[PDB]
């Protein structure tokens, strides 16, 4: 009766809206929909009750026993405790729907997000438009000062001049570390 | 360098988000984009221009020379015409995003979608969720008084109870033409 | 419980390998299958039964009273009446996987799967890759003499010099008539 | 130029025959393809070239510089070691499709697909059919005895009386360790 739905990709590929948009439908068909986000839309009354959390475990303080569909974004942020946490809901009965970055600015696997493509049903890899060639990207471009973020630099920085850009693995580019 | 992408499914199916996120991956990649809708969302000052039009032929009205991305919304509202409109848009080295009905809600093929998902390079046919049981639907219900829309009642209708709603194939009923 | 796949794409898209694929998924889970194929696969003894036909009405002249899946591959060879018969079978509780060509070798939808996809549950479009370029290929290129077939040389051709291969649109060259 | 495409799912789902039919799609545009499985299909003459292995290493041992496409089959019987082979080959231009299991007997995430579905551009999980309730399975369910295995039984096991089959979630059962 429950399973497990996984939105992955890189920034900008539009992870938070696929989410949104599969939870409407819930609301279309009278069904009770939330959605957990990292603390740090209606319908005939009937309305996605959204909850900012610190912690993966905050979400089992809440009681979800009439939820049919449960949405959680931004995946990243948490820990592979959501892993568990994620498959018990879903053996509960419940539908429940992941989304965060598949890697990370450096093309790392980025924690949870690989054990939860592993044990969900459905994965979908969301591909945006890569900033330099216009081919469908599939990697967060990190640049500080107008340059190529370096592997080992910090995801924390002070007063940098900071973006990010979806690319194309051609155009995406990691720095080397200084010595 | 041009190509077709359709987007289908039923009433409720998020057919027009999903091609408004699509259109916004175009702006995340600075390129220039428009949606097209039947007359009767920015991102660093790069915005989607929005255009409301009575028949198709108003789009090659339009100049479209430095455009990137075109979009069309509630394809069914249109005729076959859209379909030359949209190849000879897409040859020019335009990606087009075409979002339409795939059926009525007699469950009868809605033109002009038929034709577009067989000349598309991409076909994507979204699913609701069924307002009865819950899985996945596939049709548009019309309630007429709280009760199924006959095949023969007319879409102009003036002072009845209408509602519509997604279903799956076992729960959308036709009722009989009367004699 | 019953409802429709459709298969599409060009010429050399594996469409035939790709409705055997999910037929043998249906073996595997010990379930009756069978396939239909124009006229003109076991594990553990239970096995795909295949059936050549001429004629589409020859699909209910079967006795398919205990068969859970129905194959149809090759499509483009029948009438739209294949569409009245697939959605009767779905009706009647069978999983129909139809395959067939989205478009003929100008570049027009193939009858009858135009209607197929609009009222198909499932729809999944295939690409094969471009004989040229390499890129994805949607289109299906007719030769005649190493040259481009023209849009009005028939299908029907005695002693010609013919080949086949997939291309991009981009690739893809129908041949002006000749006055 | 290169990427990597991620086939996975249960037992008995069909990957190994999506892989193929991939591979075959770089056939019929006159690629040179191969494929690696683990030790322990033609076209006008251009032919799939199989490679059987023991050990992921050795698949830099070949020559692989005229190569377009490299398959790589069971992906489960090789470590980690092949994330970073497959990252450098798709970095130096080839496509390359990975094909094994995304978990184990168990339901555990079965080493290396995770990081695969993570790092690659494209991942398809694909389903079978629950040899219980026919519909779409995600489990592989190892049974001994005609009993369901033990979270610990190992999986060298002599002498015993094994079978596997696809199944859904509600129907996979993992018995519990005995003390
Ligand atoms: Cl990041
Ligand atoms: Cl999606
Ligand atoms: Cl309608
Ligand atoms: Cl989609
Ligand atoms: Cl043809
Ligand atoms: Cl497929
Ligand atoms: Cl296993
Ligand atoms: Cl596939
Ligand atoms: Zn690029
Ligand atoms: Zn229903
Ligand atoms: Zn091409
Ligand atoms: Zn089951």
């Amino acid at each position: 009766s429950g399973w497990i739905e996984c939105i992955t990709g890189s920034m900008f590929s539009g992870k938070s809206e696929e989410l949104i948009r599969r939870l409407r439908r819930g609301i279309y068909a009278k069904q009770k929909v939330v959605v957990f986000k990292p603390a740090i839309v209606s319908h005939n009354g009937n309305a996605i009750e959204a909850i900012n959390i610190s912690k993966a475990s905050e979400i089992m303080t809440h009681d979800l026993t009439n939820v049919d569909v449960i949405g959680i974004d931004e995946v990243q942020f948490f820990d592979d405790e959501i892993v568990s946490i994620v498959e018990k809901l879903s053996a509960d009965g419940h539908r429940v729907i992941v989304a965060g970055l598949d890697m990370d600015f450096r093309g790392e696997p980025f924690e949870p997000m690989p054990k939860l493509m592993a044990v969900s049903e459905q994965v979908t890899k969301l591909q945006a438009v890569c900033a330099v060639c216009g081919s469908s990207s599939s990697r967060t471009q990190r640049l500080i000062n107008g340059k190529p973020a370096k592997i080992d630099d910090p995801i924390i920085l002070v007063g940098a001049n900071e973006s990010y850009e979806p690319r194309c693995r051609a155009h995406h580019i990691v720095a080397p570390s200084d010595n």
